[PDB]
């Protein structure tokens, strides 16, 4: 029961820093087990890193729809000073990419139908504008959101220190950001107008 | 005059589709001319990856510049026909990141500093709005686009006919970008506000 998390933690630290070739007896052993207990946990090596996938793709909806569920400002700020506490998973997570097995292809697919689900609940919420094409919308953000992130880190000072990176991304990002996505960023609706118009002349034949 | 420009597509097709170990025999063969006049125009491999660099940062800050100027939406469109064509460009765009030497990093550099330039020349044009602080706003849109697109191509079905990816990006991102680009993403400055107050505090003391 907090015998499966120990183990889930630990696994996730592990593939963290050290990839995905790590040792499972090093999994155990960080967990504080026997490599048996493991086995009996999660199956195989494979079952394991999806058990990670699975928990990891929900440790953020779970972070993003509180955030985007309540009008209380209180609550992204407070969720912002812990913003250094998701530096374990952030780090798998980019492991995942890197090791761009079609398990990770998995995942980012995963979590892109959860941002359509908590876009949606914002929306619902009215945190969020509805969209017109809400779906579109979620893979865009999450895309760029996401890819930018990774961006960020790699060309950061220290590629390692997720903590760090962490806190001078909320630094460097979280207002501008903000500032994008309250006010926007075009003048006009003029462009938006007319590729709409060239989409929907293409959709007629 | 012609003939530095050919050399500097050929390394760009040859930087693109085998990287950097690639031969400048190939390359010299690409352009179709002497290895010998390619290293009197470029003086070593070096100086003719960074004369490869300071192209394409120019070459889509006078695309991004051109579109910004205009309040005229058919440059826009007549540009986007053209997607297909900045192939050649992204593909050693990207072999420079995975390639992430400081040549590298010396260059999103640049093409943030050309971001900056061009958002706001634009802002002077009047397509974008001002902002509370145009160099975090350049930033924050540049590791987000670029990163994003980075991302689209590892997730796409062929991750080097880049022809077709632009196609794809255009197909699927496009329109769900100038939509929360002109409209936003939040419903009010709630969020806003309070960020901004938590900072401006911060700034005080």
């Amino acid at each position: 029961l907090t015998a499966h998390a120990r183990i889930r933690e630990a696994a996730i630290e592990q593939f963290g820093r050290h990839g995905f070739g790590v040792g499972l007896r090093a999994i155990a052993e960080a967990a504080g087990v026997s490599a048996a207990l493991v086995i009996h946990h999660f199956g195989s090596k494979e079952g394991l890193r999806k058990a990670c996938d699975d928990f990891v793709a929900e440790e953020i909806r779970s972070s993003k729809a509180a955030a985007l569920k309540s009008n209380d400002p209180t609550t992204w700020l407070a969720q912002m000073a812990e913003i250094e506490s998701y530096a374990p998973l952030m780090a798998y997570l980019v492991r995942s990419m890197q090791s761009g097995g079609e398990l990770a292809k998995m995942l980012w697919q995963k979590m892109i139908d959860n941002a359509e689900e908590y876009l949606d609940e914002g929306v619902r919420a009215g945190t969020v504008k509805p969209s017109r094409d809400p779906r579109a919308r979620a893979r865009f953000l999450a895309i760029t959101g996401g890819g930018g992130f990774l961006l960020y880190l790699q060309m950061h000072e220290n590629p390692t220190d997720l903590r760090a990176a962490l806190r001078d991304y909320a630094h460097d990002m979280v207002l501008p950001s903000l500032e994008v996505y309250t006010e926007g960023l075009l003048a006009d609706r003029a462009m938006y107008e007319a590729f709409l118009a060239e989409a929907q002349q293409g959709e007629a034949h």
